[PDB]
Order: C-alpha cells, then structure tokens, then sequence
C-alpha cells in the first residue's frame, strides 16, 4: 500500500483564511478573504503536487502548468470534502474561520455557485466516499486540465494520468465496475462546478478595482495569465464521460 501511504503523508493540513470575522459580510471583504485563502491554500497545493508519485517525471514546465490549471478543481474538491467531513455539507467550510451560511453566500454574489458547491459536498455522503477514494480521487483532479495544444512532454503527462487512474481502480477493488462510474461522474461534476468559477473569478478581477476587492500576487497572476487560456478554450478540462 505505499501509494496511500504516501497519498495521506502528503496530504495538507488545515489552512486559515485570516478573515476578520469581526468586520461585516459586504461583497469586499468576503471576496478578498477568499482571494487571500486562494493564495495561501496555493502553497500547500504546489508543495503538495510536487510530493505526489511519478509527478517530477513530467516536465518542469508541465508540472507548473497543470497545477496553474488545476487548482480552482482541486481547491473546490477538498473544501467540499471537509465541508462533508466538519460539518456534514450543511454549510461550506472554505476555512476553519470563513464558513460560509446562507447570508453570506448572498453577500458574496456568488449563491448560485455555492449551491453547487453544496451539492457536490453532498455527494460525498450520498456516495459514501472513503478517505481513500477521496485522496486518489484529488490527485487524479490534478491530471483533468490541459492544453489543446498539448503539454511539453505530453507522454509523460499521459502515462502518469493512466496510473492515477489504475491506482483508483485498485482502491475501488479493495460492484466494482458501478463504483468506477460513480467516482469518475463525481470527478467530472467538478469541472463545470470550477468552469463557473473561473468566470467569475477573471470577471473580478477586471472590475476588482471598482468594487474594493483585494487580490494578492500569485492570485493576480494566475486569473490573467492562466485563467483565461481555459475561459478562451486554449485549454480544455479531460472528461471521462461524454457532456
Ligand atoms: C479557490 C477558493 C479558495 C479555497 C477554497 O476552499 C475554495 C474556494 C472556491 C472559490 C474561490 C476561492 C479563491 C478565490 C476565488 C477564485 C474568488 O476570486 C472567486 C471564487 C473564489
């Protein structure tokens, strides 16, 4: 079992938003404590994608792309998981200290995303989700995005995917073949959950300055360099099932 072993040693552990839970829930504060959650989970995400097996066969070039493309997916999937696992999906559980209720997914413009983030956090108690499936099901997350173009060295990137891919079968065989398209119709839900987000997202940040919210660096330089190469369709996410 040492892909597990090594799934749950590198997995990352609680991040904080620093959100001021003192301040009113406008728009502007809601959205910069989350832009500020982003860069801060995009830390552990960059060190938590480089510990994965096989991940520095890729390319240099390939590694830092597909995390820049991957993340809004990762990110959305693992809050879904711990909104399941603190407080059974009831509510969206971005950060131990910016929890979202229902008053502030009205304030943040953005209910109707936060609905389906709330569905898809559900889906982890209606498909009962091991923690097993849940750690290769993110992992393979990060091998769901990429050019159209192709990678630098896209046989590597492909070779890698396919293991991610066996390593998930090999945790649904510990029936089997009903499991594998539930998970992979899971994994496929999330990619129009994240399309929705990078819209919204890259819409922010153009108007960001006009509605007083905060992006900080790495956040910036994603949303306009990374985030519109998917919006344009110069990269596309990897479905298993035709949409
Ligand atoms: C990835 C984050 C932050 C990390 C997380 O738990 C999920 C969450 C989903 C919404 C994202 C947010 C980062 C900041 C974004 C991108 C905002 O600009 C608009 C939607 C936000």
């Amino acid at each position: 079992p040492i892909f597990l072993n090594v799934l749950e040693a590198i997995e990352p552990g609680v991040v904080c938003a620093g959100h001021d839970n003192n301040q009113p829930d406008s728009f502007a504060a809601l959205l910069s404590s989350l832009n500020e959650l982003g860069e801060r989970q995009l830390v552990h995400v960059v060190k938590w994608a480089k510990a994965l097996p096989g991940f520095r066969n890729l390319h240099v070039d390939d590694q830092m792309a597909v995390i820049q493309y991957s993340w809004m997916g990762l990110m959305v999937f693992a809050m879904g998981w711990r909104s399941f696992t603190n407080v059974n999906s009831r509510m969206l559980c971005f950060a131990p200290d910016l929890v979202f209720n229902e008053y502030r997914m009205h304030k943040s413009r953005m209910y109707s995303q936060c609905v389906r983030m709330r569905h898809l956090s559900q889906e982890f108690g209606w498909l009962q989700i091991t923690p097993q499936e849940f750690l290769c099901m993110k992992a393979l997350l990060l091998f769901s995005i990429i050019p159209v173009d192709g990678l630098k060295n896209q046989k590597f990137f492909d070779e890698l995917r396919m293991n991610y891919i066996k390593e998930l079968d090999r945790i649904i065989a510990c029936s089997c073949s009903r499991r594998f398209y539930q998970l992979t119709k899971l994994l496929d839900s999330v990619q129009p959950i994240a399309r929705e987000l990078h819209q919204f997202t890259f819409d922010l940040l153009i108007k960001s300055h006009m509605v007083s919210v905060d992006f900080p660096e790495m956040m910036a330089e994603i949303i306009s360099v990374q985030v519109p190469k998917i919006l344009s369709g110069k990269v596309k996410p990897i479905y298993f099932h035709t949409q």
